[PDB]
């Protein structure tokens, strides 16, 4: 789990561990693009995440 600084309400830390869960799952996957790793990092809530990561696997299948 990323830790969870004093800065950050739980919602930002749930969001904040599924950014990097899902780089971490594209990483074993092969993909090494910052460009969308940044993407997931923009994302906005857990189901954008999901789905962002979830095409960048199927497109690279």
């Amino acid at each position: 789990l990323v830790p969870r600084g004093s800065h950050m309400t739980i919602d930002q830390w749930l969001l904040k561990n599924a950014k990097e869960d899902a780089i971490a799952e594209l990483k074993k996957a092969g993909i090494t693009s910052d460009f969308y790793f940044n993407a997931i990092n923009k994302a906005k809530t857990v189901e954008e995440v999901n789905a962002l990561k979830n095409e960048i696997l199927k497109a690279h299948a």
